[PDB]
């Protein structure tokens, strides 16, 4: 999933162009659009302004929050690699979304992932104290619990996003797919792994429960309302509650197709 | 369809209830006031309550009014269908037992009532503020209704954090939906591929419904369960994946609020 | 819980606060004026909750007030929130310090809301409670109706999606993941939302309905649609759940084991 | 002012408006939804004062309401405010827009405001007029009492420090700038502020006392403080004033000449 | 001032606040949350205090807490503001009210937030007294040194522009008006601003500038400015100013007679 | 101002802000965010010129990127900035600290502000300008209109009420106390606004009127109106003003001796 600098640019020139055509067909957003959007040369930019605004509150104000988020980014350029990454996962995946601005502007699944991706960054720099402010500012926000110690890939999307919740020591993989209320959970009392891998090309449908240290294999398919307790083979699809292997899915990467079809039989 | 006479009695309830309201709990004297005593009806009050309900430093209450009361103007069966909506609400919810406290206080009723602007805002091809609305209110109640939907009224959200509505999803009259349901997608392409529900149904928690699909008219959908099939008319679906297991004891399951399937 | 054993939590707090405070100095402050700058728990508490809860309906400072009446009317109230404090960390892996849930945790300030609009309703000022209920929902994602009986030394992880109802009864010890229903059913009034007794957990997305009992020590696993009473000291689970097995320990809650099977032949066979 | 003559300055504003926007794409929404949205003057100026009033005790979307039925009850304060924006920009070199005073100028954003509280001040609603009345003097430094009885086509140019008192009268086409008293005198109620008669103008920091009056034309100096009455088509100047000369204009509220000797 | 005699002064405020609460719906709440859910006039007045105060830096909720821990150690706070309500009651013709300078006259409230600069700044806690004497000035177009010695029975009528330095004196029972000064020389520290004494009047725009007295019942007219000391029970005014007569008072301050003589 | 001049106020800022956070833990955080987390005086500045100015209009994190752009584009006022700093802490006894002018003085942000506004005007953003001139006298009460020509080592000693006119001019070490107008005459464009040139003090109460010059090193008396223009050293009192005398040092702005003795 990497990208050639000239890629990342050829994604905030179309942004950029979007923008423009926004603003003008839509006067009450215009300056909107335009402090956002149109002001900035670069993806880096909009995403901390888009994200200070977001996360704004009287302990700590949009200002103060846009000085954290562009160090993160100067430390870690990848990190703006991986939102356009995102961006281009939601537009091609989600056929409501058909803009490249629409994620990064509105989109709360997209903006709960980059500020974990912020959480994360701290967490690694030991500023765990501000990593988990984030980690509980972003649940009350957006309804989206993701901890800072999670590790998750880019090519991530976050659909609809509301009551996702994932735990402590999970891996998610690129090019994975995500509904409303999905969790990657724990389980026990004690420290140690206990949370879900999923690895690339997973999809996984609303209000699934994949719990433990667990792993769903890759071009793997998890159904709606799933409780997944056991490991999960790679390009197979998993259904029910709890769930048990029901079929195959019809492509190598359902998380690229969001076929939401299963068997359970 | 909702005649002058009976709106008035709607309005006229929630006056009186305010004035006992204002006088029982000082603190919220003033906000009764200028939210419910200070309007001559319902439409003059909701405009107020979702203008303060959607407002964000980027489109402030005042300027959300405006437009409200401008669709109202251009639709004034918006109007109805939100008085239609409290009903409902306070005949179906035993919790609920005023008619001001849906339209004060449930977002379930507030993200309905938001999306309808945005519904409105879509018909006149203005987009892009029904999808900084739709998103807003996402964000604001953790309702997530997309403005192509087509959504009548005497419908109850109760509860409603987690409920999803995608783009081509219908849902008829005198439907309840409880919190965590899906009404939701499949595939990457444009297209019918969301479930359209008929009259009376009622769906429960956490329910799932995916792709182009039907659920019959007064057939319940059972709580968490998953459905992926047409679900026939006057039958219960229950599992996960659903099956069909059984019959409602009522013609509209909506109306009766029975969670229990065979 | 004595008297001793509620400021030993609050001087751990303190003591956490001071190192965070020493440590991250964007939110020296924050420390500050929320923990460092109190006397006890009931005072850091009012502070909290007051700011969470604040709207432009009724600021921050007025809210105080009230919690403050309440505290001083129901001072168990506190020696509840000391002991939900303690809950979360011992049951959540992912909590390492005592001042976590009451600073950051929403389910844990969801809960000490619910505390204070359930003491409104006791007192007849039931269109605040009614105001905070929604407020709580709104802000939180969670919606616990003030009406609700619940107890102390209970744990609401992560939260988001939560719903208790109004007849509903939950006792002492109770563990609760993301997006469980303890629901009613039917249009009328009167006891119609379930009774969860000591020692329950119950896993994430769970959907409880109706008038019935989940016995002491029960499990429900996550995704679980309880149509019926659970007997004490069983593991219930699948849509609609039944009896699949026992859970490992006595107080489930205790010990947040996920872990059920589909078929109580399967867990008589190990698996 | 007549129906057309009062399009005409609403014409103009919007159309400054369209291009203000163009021009300053940061504040486009701003003027969208301030004035290019309206269809008149009152519609915008009760958005405008609204938003400048607005306090978490009472929210713009509230104080709107008000002043929108201090609107319907007596339209002639629109002309009055539309009478206030031509003063200014004619008589203001600093101003050469319409929509100016009416977006940014806080001097004729606490005139207008006073005439809602003087308009509830006769509304048997006292109490919400002082309660407006003391916001006002917090958010832009003046201080209008709403029994004061002031006419139209005035301007209060900068207007930090402006204080007028209960029983005081500032007719038609006068000119007030910064720092500048009409106060009283006295612990005792009744007449006991400053009457300034059409044509007007007083220089910056003048402190006019008691209940006398400034006669038509009259020029008061900035820095005078004014204790007995000044006939009509006087300069008076100095501390305590002195007659000192004759304004060379009939109307020097609407010359701003500041000069005396 | 007693118990009682503070105690009524509270009761006169609350009774107020029902008929206030009565005629007006818009404030009902708001009157109920400042004056009638509260016990005394402390509660009431730290309340409000941290609310007109209030900044995302430091929130009302916040300052509330610090006001509350002055007037628990220097409860004659709180009579100061008895007076002083009394004082603008008695002396503004324009005020019918107890509850007005108490609840909306931001001289008055630039007052009391005075008193707690200069219990901070008494305290030690200097940076928060500097803190707010620039958040008051800020809010209210008042500025007051901390370190200022103000007394009681104080009226700041209309308050715009007010200015007192930090080796400032003002003696109880005195009446200021707007963009008034009492003002410092030279850039060294050392005692450099004046002293008001008992029952002095000044009008409107009067700059008092340096370490001088104005004695003891006299009147500063409007718009004068005084550079040197003005002996108790004399008139001055004029720029600069000159003793121009006598006034007709014991305590101008008491009656705001604002006339005076050119010579 | 050379380069290491200007760092070392920084720095002798940032040794006090580190005594300030840990004498007032209140403050701690505003000390941390405002000062310490910056490695120099525009990026201070840009911060807390972002939050005082702040408006629901435009947001201070929108204005502090403005702000930014200017001091990008001339680096001078940020040495302006300095030296109004230095000029503060040096004439007014009752500051000792370096920080308070740029955390606490409304006179000092306003002179700032007028910076940005100045800046603004010349890229021809008049608009913009507007709008924060007006900003600032809502917000600190002092107006300075942005066409105005005003110079570094000025301090505007507690400054409500301060009006400076389009056509104004004020040059470097210049000190003006609260109440002080540069103002205006006549209802035509064009040089209507005083020229003050260095050293000048002007005293509180003071109006100064029309295209006239108060030359250098003179001092303009409290309560003073001056109607013609004052020669340089030398002082002007009464309403109207004339010449007193002469002051006793040599720039009055650096000395504050407010007494006109005559």
């Amino acid at each position: 999933n990497a990208m050639s600098s000239e890629e990342l640019e050829q994604v905030w020139s179309n942004i950029k162009s979007e923008a423009r055509a926004l603003a003008e067909c839509e006067p009450m957003l215009a300056s909107f659009f335009h402090a956002t959007l149109l002001k900035h040369e670069n993806l880096g930019s909009a995403l901390s302004y888009i994200l200070a605004n977001k996360l704004a509150n009287p302990i700590m104000p949009a200002i103060a929050i846009r000085e954290v988020v562009e160090e993160a980014y100067r430390s870690d350029a990848h990190m703006i690699v991986s939102a356009a990454r995102d961006i281009l996962a939601v537009r091609l995946r989600d056929p409501a979304v058909d803009k490249y601005s629409t994620p990064l502007l509105y989109l709360k699944g997209f903006h709960a992932l980059q500020a974990y991706r912020i959480g994360h960054w701290l967490w690694a720099q030991d500023r765990k104290a501000l990593a988990i402010y984030l980690q509980n500012q972003v649940s009350v926000a957006f309804g989206v619990d993701i901890h800072p110690a999670a590790t998750i890939g880019c090519g991530i999307m976050l659909d609809h996003a509301t009551g996702i919740v994932i735990g402590e020591t999970a891996v998610v993989e690129n090019d994975v797919s995500i509904l409303q209320s999905v969790t990657l959970g724990g389980t026990g009392k004690t420290s140690g792994d206990r949370h879900p891998k999923i690895r690339e090309g997973v999809m996984i449908g609303a209000g699934a429960k994949i719990l433990g240290n667990i792993e769903v294999g890759r071009g793997a398919k998890i159904g709606a309302g799933s409780v997944v307790l056991q490991s999960v083979p790679a390009h197979t699809t998993a259904a029910g509650v709890p769930a048990r292997i029901v079929g195959k899915p019809e492509s190598d990467k359902p998380s690229l197709d969001m076929d939401q079809h299963f068997n359970g039989s």
